[PDB]
């Protein structure tokens, strides 16, 4: 069928048997107006957006005209598909105006985001949303906008943002961030409700309850604060501020409920503190990082003599379970091929992007000692920062330039990378 039409059957199986038709009926209409078989079997995941597509597309670029193909398919495949296209094709002019003074990169935000509900509700309180009491920002509109529940949202932050800001002490601003994730509703009504709460019961302050809330799953993550901060800080240590930090992360309701499951074996069985389990689990990721750190820590420890602090500090930043899976995998390489030592590897590994720079290094070190004269140690020296991945990076690339045209020396170069006071100076002398 489809495939008489230039259709893959790749293509063709991808699109589902009963919209097979409505596509041949536009097929003609659509790449007539320049769009791929690509673009026209993801904008058949909404039916009704192929024919208002085929018709109309003039009168979108009419209103939108920098609108590509693309960003048209991506608007028109979602669940309004469609009546958000023609929503826009209806209030675009006006949202342009003011008071919005919206432009078509916004316009393409809030239909693709918040379907024909945020479209057409943007207009509808196009003047409440912006004058007094709430004198909300195009750019905080259009961030309250660009998400599903986008109109649920807007409508509530109208209701509820004066009395957040004159009963509980929150900034616009903070209302704003607490309503810009999905569900922006059900965040602002449930920091109305536990705000309150956790600042009378459990010490947490105002700006606590925001940054729990201001991610997204932030509604989940306050109320499983308020169910688990009395367990976790009458069972453990845990006070009111490591609990908040370990919430205050995307992830951050099943991080707090890992600690929960997690805290008494690796304090028991592996002998960690929970300190040092709050610090595993207070980044994203940090459900994953302290699973791993359960099963990798004897291994890592037995395989490799790393000492349970040394586990600690590599799974205590950003994605810790891939840290120490890496660690895994690229310690005995390292060691084995590229001279470093164990502890060497683990300093490298201990910093926000360690991973990143620990296959950096693997990758790098073989080519940094063939073409110029740097040795594993070298290698160690540059990577063993906040940066590393970017200094090493930076280094290879650089190196060339900066021997020939600068006049350093590789151990010159090796010098200011290695630093912090560096890589931005490798930059800096490069640009003269």
């Amino acid at each position: 069928d489809l495939r008489t039409l230039g259709y893959s059957q790749q293509q063709q199986e991808k699109i589902k048997p009963k919209v097979r038709s409505t596509v041949a009926q536009h097929h003609e209409a659509l790449v007539g107006h320049g769009f791929t078989h690509a673009h026209i079997v993801a904008l058949s995941q909404h039916p009704a957006a192929l024919g208002t597509v085929a018709v109309k597309y003039q009168d979108m670029i009419a209103a939108l005209p920098e609108a590509t193909h693309e960003a048209i398919v991506g608007v028109g495949k979602q669940w309004s598909g469609a009546c958000a296209l023609e929503a826009l094709l209806t209030v675009a002019g006006e949202l342009r105006g003011p008071p919005l003074q919206l432009d078509t990169g916004q316009l393409l935000k809030i239909a693709k985001r918040g379907g024909v509900t945020a479209v057409e509700v943007h207009h509808t309180w196009r003047n409440a949303l912006t004058g007094a009491p709430l004198n909300l920002t195009p750019d905080q509109v259009v961030a309250i906008a660009s998400n599903i529940g986008g109109k649920q949202a807007l409508e509530t932050v109208q209701r509820l943002l004066p009395v957040l800001c004159q009963d509980h002490g929150l900034t616009p601003q903070q209302v704003v961030a607490i309503a810009s994730n999905g569900g922006g509703k059900q965040a602002l009504e449930t920091v109305q409700r536990l705000l309150p709460v956790l600042c009378q019961a459990h010490g947490l302050t105002p700006d606590q309850v925001v940054a729990i809330a201001s991610h997204d799953g932030g509604k989940q993550a306050l109320e499983t604060v308020q169910r688990l901060l009395p367990v976790l800080c009458q069972d453990h240590g845990l006070t009111p501020q490591q609990v908040v930090a370990i919430a205050s992360n995307i992830g951050g309701k099943q991080a707090l409920e890992t600690v929960q499951r997690l805290l008494p074996v690796l304090c028991q069985d592996h002998g960690l503190t929970p300190d040092q389990v709050v610090a595993i689990a207070s980044n994203d990721g940090g459900k994953q990082a302290l699973e791993t750190v359960q099963r990798l820590l004897p291994v890592l420890c037995q395989d490799h003599g790393l000492t349970p602090e040394q586990v600690v500090a590599i799974a205590s930043n950003g994605g810790g379970k891939q840290a120490l899976e890496t660690v895994q995998r690229l310690l005995p390489v390292l060691c084995q091929a590229h001279g470093l030592t164990p502890d060497q590897v683990v300093a490298i590994a201990s910093h926000d992007g360690g991973k990143q720079a620990l296959e950096t290094v693997q990758r790098l070190l073989p080519v940094l000692c063939q073409d110029h004269g740097l040795t594993p140690a070298q290698a160690v020296a540059i990577a063993n920062n906040n940066g590393g991945k970017q200094a090493l990076e930076t280094v290879q690339r650089l190196l060339p330039v900066l021997c020939q045209d600068h006049g350093l020396t590789p151990d010159q170069v090796v010098a200011i990378a290695s630093n912090g006071g560096g890589k931005q100076a490798l930059e800096s002398i490069v640009a003269q």
